[PDB]
């Protein structure tokens, strides 16, 4: 039994098919990243006796390019999988920060992709999601060795249809996966776009939302028409046309890549070739990025808003049951086990425990002195209304992050992009827009957008 193990520290994030905790060996200490996968939410593809021969295959394997795991358990709700923490972040998070970037740097970056890659197909392991956000540092820095996360997930787990989990996956995608008929060689593929992207800072196959981009990568057509391949060597673009060869059997297998000249060349320790900053690809995958991760904190904040109005309307529910005087106002102890019986309510919640401290906290801000009593009501708005800050946060970051001048605007060309990406419909975020703002003129700031999230989630 997991708990018996380990015991929960902090949460990491979310990441696919479930959410991720920085756990605590109770014995050796030792720090390790656990992903807990509901099996209510989450379908099963194969039978146990598949997935649990892969995870034994998968605790003998070892790569320094691919997450470590290093033990399994589950119980009637969830399957816990336990493994190596990785604390650099994502790769393309470290590169938006760099002043230079050359094609001695994106060749380091890819050999060490295709080495994991190479080494996980030999044991028969496909990932078929390789995608950015699966590409973790070991420290955030350009020296860092990449670990590749959620090899081997995709065969045994199906992947929901929820936009805030499938946001941002079109670009990558294997066109063979889209049709149903994939092997090992869709790896390579989603390699070979992740390529081009760090040598342009554009995505090969581009659209405003999911459907324009998977169109896109399913005709299978993409050149080097834009200015900034103009500065790429021949050998890079020679390498891209055999990732990106659209039937599998014809297209370069993870090993071979490994072997071609732009690699063997542009990974020499000892830089010989031209380096040029691929500067406009820095500015692009800053755009990029930027516009992905505003996407993401934009879904995120619509449901955590979402989640929240449920959390209140229980929380306030359970109060007034524990409230038998019915003056309105509770204890510490009282408070406490309101809070914590919430956590239990509804069964969706993270491993944590967080309670009391917030419970504390919370008393610090209604009742400094700790008199007596706390209007429990009082105590629901800053709980809740507090809670939310991860999220209110992140999106405030991400939007100053996506607002490269400072200009504390966006556009409605970026709002149209932003919005696309994240499956809101063109005529209803110009609708809320015109609702929030009859005098816009083809722009909001901050606050503006967050007003239009919260029309777009029923608030
Ligand atoms: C970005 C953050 C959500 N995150 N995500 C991971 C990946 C991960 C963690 C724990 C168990 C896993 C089991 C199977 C596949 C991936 C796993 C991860 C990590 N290793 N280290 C740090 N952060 C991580």
């Amino acid at each position: 039994i997991f708990s018996d193990r380990y015991k929960g520290q902090r949460v990491l994030g979310k990441g696919s098919f479930g959410e991720v905790i920085l756990c605590k060996d109770k014995i050796t200490g030792q720090e390790c990243a656990v992903k807990v996968i509901s099996k209510r939410q989450v379908k099963q593809k194969t039978d146990k006796e598949s997935l649990l021969r892969e995870v034994q295959l998968l605790k003998q394997l070892d790569h320094p390019n691919i997450m470590k795991l290093y033990e399994f358990f589950e119980d009637k709700g969830y399957f816990y999988l336990v493994g190596e923490v990785y604390t650099g972040g994502e790769l393309f998070d470290e590169i938006i920060s760099r002043k230079r970037f050359s094609e001695v740097d994106a060749a380091r970056i890819i050999r060490q992709v295709l080495s994991g890659i190479t080494y996980m197909h030999k044991n028969k392991i496909v990932h078929r999601d390789l995608k950015p956000e699966n590409l973790l540092l070991e420290s955030k820095s350009k020296d860092a060795n990449i670990r590749i996360i959620d090899f081997g997930l995709s065969t045994h787990f199906e992947a929901s249809k929820k936009m805030k989990d499938k946001i941002g996956t079109a670009y990558y995608i294997a066109p063979e996966v889209l049709h149903g008929t994939y092997d090992e060689k869709c790896d390579v593929w989603s390699t070979g776009v992740i390529l081009y992207i760090l040598l342009s800072g554009c995505p090969p196959f581009n659209g405003a939302n999911e459907y324009d981009i998977l169109k896109k990568v399913e005709k299978g057509k993409y050149t080097f028409e834009l200015p900034q391949w103009k500065k790429v060597s021949e050998s890079a673009k020679d390498l891209i046309r055999k990732m990106l060869t659209y039937v599998p059997s014809m297209r370069i297998s993870a090993r071979d890549a490994l072997d071609h000249e732009w690699i063997q060349t542009y990974t020499k320790e000892q830089i010989s070739v031209d380096v040029p900053s691929l500067d406009n690809a820095i500015l692009n995958i800053r755009q990029f990025q930027g516009t992905q991760k505003l996407a993401q904190a934009a879904l995120l904040y619509m449901g955590s808003k979402l989640t929240s109005q449920d959390e209140t309307k229980e929380l306030t529910a359970i109060f007034h049951k524990m409230d038998k005087n019915g003056d309105g106002q509770l204890d510490r102890a009282e408070l406490i086990e309101g809070y914590k019986e919430l956590m239990r309510m509804k069964g969706q919640d993270a491993s944590m425990s967080a309670v009391e401290h917030e419970v504390d906290q919370v008393l610090d801000a209604v009742d400094f002195d700790k008199n007596g009593y706390i209007e429990y009501s009082e105590f629901v708005t800053v709980a809740m209304d507090r809670k939310t800050l991860l999220s209110r946060e992140r999106l405030e970051r991400a939007f100053r992050m996506f607002d490269s001048d400072n200009s504390g605007k966006i556009s409605s060309t970026e709002l149209a992009t932003i919005f696309g990406v994240s499956d809101v419909d063109s005529e209803t975020w110009k609708s809320v827009l015109s609702e929030v703002d009859k005098n816009n003129d083809g722009e909001v700031d901050f606050d503006e957008f967050q007003q239009m999230l919260l029309k777009l989630c029923g608030n």
